[PDB]
């Protein structure tokens, strides 16, 4: 019933909203029996449209500049986490830059009776051999991956699940980002790097092609679904 949707945007990536937001309303989820909810983390005054729609939460969040914009993801999303637990059924987060091209039905939540959690496997990835995985490789992450370790390479930028079962994965590894921080470790891809590990403990109950990930001018033979935007 209800879709929780996370977002952030800080800095000027507000400038992906506009767009981000509309395509939404055509192509995700766009079926009565779904309501969906946007909470945009940003540091800026006003969002697009935001007056008009009651779905739109702008949440206050400073820039925290990079990588700390993306590393601090569950960090960030933890702080309504009390809200989210109230107004969703399940959670899905998007890379600012994001696009959807196409619509997107109910065929991508996890169910009842998996540990249902999503995860998107890396375009850039999807051709290659474990052995080219950029899993993070010191043993002294939580991130850590044994070499010839792990299934796929999942990206950073879109992720989900039953509400409850993904706010764990957020809490879980929002933990793991501070333990290694007391380490003095930042895993090489961030935030990237620790959720393929949870997901290597935690094989996703739906793992989604590259054509949700589909880079924009980037020939890949998929139809895109959703598209990212090129900076
Ligand atoms: C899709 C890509 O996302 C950001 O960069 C990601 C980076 O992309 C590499 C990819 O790893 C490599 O195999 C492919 O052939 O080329 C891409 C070069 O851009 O991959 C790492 C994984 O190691 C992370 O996922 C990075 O976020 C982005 O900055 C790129 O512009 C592009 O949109």
């Amino acid at each position: 019933m209800r879709i929780g949707i996370l977002y952030i945007c800080t800095g000027k990536y507000d400038i992906f909203w506009k767009d981000f937001y509309l395509s939404a309303e055509r192509y995700f989820m766009q079926d009565q029996s779904f309501i969906i909810e946007y909470y945009v983390f940003t540091d800026s005054p006003k969002l697009y449209d935001e007056e008009n729609n009651k779905h739109i939460h702008r949440i206050k969040q400073k820039n925290l500049g990079w990588p700390d914009n993306t590393l601090k993801r569950f960090h960030i999303f933890l702080r309504i986490k009390e809200q989210l637990e109230r107004e969703t059924d399940y959670l899905f987060f998007f890379n600012a830059n994001l696009l959807f091209t196409s619509p997107i039905g109910k065929e991508i939540l996890p169910p009842s009776d998996s540990n249902g959690l999503l995860g998107t496997m890396h375009p850039g990835f999807y051709n290659k051999p474990n052995s080219e995985f950029t899993y993070e490789r010191r043993d002294a992450s939580t991130a850590y991956i044994p070499e010839g370790e792990g299934r796929y390479y999942y990206a950073g930028g879109l992720s989900g699940g039953c509400t409850k079962a993904y706010l764990k994965l957020c809490t879980t590894i929002c933990s793991w980002v501070d333990r290694d921080a007391t380490n003095h470790i930042i895993p090489i891809w961030h935030d990237e790097s620790l959720i393929n590990k949870y997901f290597l403990d935690n094989p996703p109950a739906i793992t989604l092609s590259p054509a949700y990930l589909y880079p924009e001018g980037w020939l890949l033979p998929f139809e895109p679904i959703i598209l990212i935007r090129d900076k």
